[PDB]
């Protein structure tokens, strides 16, 4: 299913986040796809999405998990919702965990691959 | 003919008065029934009456003068999806009105009834 897909693409993302592998996390998304992170302007294109999630890793944002809630195939589109958890340091250096919720537009490459094309976010109060 | 970015255009029109109007129902009539509205720092909202009631509750807080620039749209048969920008007055920390601004995304349908309307809609802030 499309859902299964898309489910298949966030486990090697996360695996690669996970890994510390910054390249590997870009990789997973168009060559022109944007993010869209909160606080922060948008960011194009696979590089500068690759420095985004090196920057991540360099303030200590670790064990990324994505839950898809619902997908929504259209042709060469897919439209995901779905939720993140994840752990950061606090100001006292302990990890504290962090949940949020996302949208992302996934585009099929000629090569039939899902990636990634515009990627946006933000945070949840803790429950 | 009309086409699906002309259409989202005069929806984004209809959106905009509703909200500076403060009608919270004209503004959640403009999502499809099972939309999915994705504020900052809450909880995920789902359904358009849900969504009424976010929308509400922006009001009540003081938010005001929206401002919408769609960026670009990309169709897909009965969907569509738009990025943009936002501006608005919404209360700061000390409750006083500042200027805020923002990026979003939406996700739009194309209703059995030929009306486009939002499916996903998703916002953050842009830096000071």
């Amino acid at each position: 299913s499309a859902k299964e897909a898309i489910e298949a693409a966030n486990a090697d993302f996360v695996k690669a986040y996970n890994s510390k592998d910054a390249a590997g996390v870009a990789s997973k998304y168009m060559d022109d796809a944007a993010a869209f992170p909160p606080d922060m302007a948008r960011v194009d294109g696979r590089q500068n999405i690759q420095k985004l999630w090196q920057g991540a890793m360099d303030m200590g944002i670790s064990e990324l998990k994505l839950t898809t809630l619902d997908v929504q195939e259209s042709g060469d589109f897919a439209f995901e919702s779905g939720s993140f958890s994840l752990k950061a340091p606090g100001k006292d250096s302990k990890l504290v965990d962090a949940a949020g919720k996302y949208v992302v537009v996934w585009r099929k490459g000629q090569d039939g691959g899902w990636k990634l094309y515009r990627d946006i976010w933000n945070s949840d109060p803790a429950k």
